[PDB]
């Protein structure tokens, strides 16, 4: 089930995100090439422990821009859906403004091709990948529902994965 | 592809350890049904990064013995290997004395059943599972052969797991 393996190139997608101005763009994991990205799953919009997650990853965007790194958050949840979350202020139980894009997967092809749909609900667990700037895949993380990710780990693998991209 | 799927039984197994007193022994996965489990998978022994991982693990098996969590190595070297480095002085490269067993895998079965076989190399990538005491695969974690695994972060899931069992 799925076709993200370690050693190979990630699966490419082409989805809609709501990107960190506000508005709609088509975009691909490909544009990011030369550049480490960390993708990112999320089961639904307006929940309790997915927008914890969501803005302290975008509240930390610089820390991965500094390494170079694009991060990208999705979830089979419709485009529209992403941009009502982000325009509910965080004060009301929204996303806020974001510093990352947000896709989205509604035919879910994307939770498949990554490996991380839970089937029997149609949404995705809490899966997590870093890519190289070569498009190739280093790491997986998949969390079940109920228990959320750790910025300081992600900074702490992109950091040791291009660290080790160093040696000869 | 393998068998470890989040929310589904954690593939059993059945294979010699080195057990922490040094001695042999055939252990099973469902021997520690009852308690929590992290199943790690480390390379190859006499290497330079799977030891900070191992003798990590093993300095602070207390950590883990306090939130009722067994953990366990495994490579595919045999147990004699296992052994020969466990008796090697930390000095020279060594582990040293182990608190935790080290399983090996020889026939590589365990490795392709959680799916983290290298298969153009016969050897695992770094692939660790949260097993939960009802044997349910709670959280999946691979990297790339270059980057190892955080004990910390290893606490924080276990210990929020075993949180959200209770309430949520
Ligand atoms: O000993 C090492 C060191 C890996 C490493 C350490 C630093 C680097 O910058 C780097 O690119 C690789 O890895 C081995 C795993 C390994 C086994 C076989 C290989 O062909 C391999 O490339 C790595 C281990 O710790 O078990």
């Amino acid at each position: 089930s799925g076709n993200a393996k370690i050693g190979h190139p990630a699966p490419n997608f082409k989805a809609t995100a709501v990107m960190p101005d506000g508005q709609f763009k088509d975009i691909s994991l490909s544009d990011y090439k030369g550049k480490y990205v960390v993708f990112f799953f999320y089961p639904l919009d307006f929940t309790f422990v997915s927008p914890t997650e969501i803005i302290a990853f975008s509240d930390r965007a610089e820390e991965f821009k500094k390494l170079n790194c694009q991060v990208i958050g999705a979830s089979v949840d419709s485009h529209f859906s992403h941009l009502a979350w982000v325009n509910t202020p965080k004060k009301q139980g929204g996303l806020g403004p974001m510093n990352i894009p947000l896709v989205s997967d509604p035919k879910r092809t994307i939770a498949q091709d990554y490996g991380v749909l839970k089937a029997d609900e149609g949404i995705s667990f809490r899966g997590l990948f870093i890519i190289d700037d070569k498009g190739i895949l280093r790491q997986i993380t998949v969390n079940d529902l109920p228990v959320g990710r750790s910025v300081d780990e992600t900074l702490r693998l992109v950091q040791a994965f291009q660290f080790t991209d160093k040696h000869g």
